[PDB]
């Protein structure tokens, strides 16, 4: 019962929901099994924050 | 030993040496501690081919 919402909403990234879904993020194991290239073509280009994802996304160890 | 010239021109980042000597990427290391945003960042606004330096950017280990 994996809830990516959840762990977006510490990384204030509520506009990554619908885009994440389309990438395939709505699990607490895809972002930790991805890259952070695929979130910028997810659709969110705004520089920097993309960066934040990139870490959090390791957020995940298992 | 500084030639990151030699895999960033394994990659295709020929355009990426004043880029990656800016940010600090000139080591085999420094990218393999680097993030993507931190490449768009760095002058490589040129979606795609970043994912590939993400990857690549890991093909270094020790």
């Amino acid at each position: 019962l994996p809830f990516v919402q959840l762990f977006l909403e510490e990384i204030g990234c509520t506009q990554y929901l619908d885009s994440f879904i389309q990438c395939n993020l709505v699990t607490e194991e895809e972002i930790k099994y991805l890259d952070k290239d695929i979130l910028i073509a997810l659709g969110v280009n705004k520089i920097g924050d993309r960066l934040k994802i990139l870490r959090k996304s390791k957020s995940f160890q298992r």
